[PDB]
């Protein structure tokens, strides 16, 4: 799967990514930021949907 | 994009598919059989892991 990750510094905890892609994203109960729980847990189009929806655009691809 | 479903007549409720791909599979608590809750809820490779692991080979691609 092309790699992706949440930049948790920026994350506003809206939960939209955990709603769109629940096999790939989860909330960390004690820092209140979202993180990738599985890079293979959503198809590439569902990942993109969650990335394009992020209000603060903090989920990034890492090709680099 | 992908179409795959569980043939619930054969499903023995082992839960390996909802363990491997939780964003794509869920247990229907009523009949205790697995079904696809979101066809984009796992990458193609993660869906294959679940299909190949299925003990009764009851998860199929549409057109098989
Ligand atoms: S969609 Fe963006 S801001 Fe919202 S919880 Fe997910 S990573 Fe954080
Ligand atoms: S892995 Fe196969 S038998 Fe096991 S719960 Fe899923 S569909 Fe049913």
């Amino acid at each position: 799967a092309r790699k992706f990750y949440v930049d948790q510094d920026e994350c506003i905890a809206c939960e939209s990514c955990v709603e769109i892609a629940p096999g790939a994203f989860a909330m960390d109960p004690e820092i209140e930021k979202a993180y990738v729980k599985d890079v293979e847990g959503a198809s590439q189009e569902e990942v993109e949907e969650a990335m394009d929806t992020c209000p603060v655009q903090c989920i990034h691809w890492e090709d680099e």
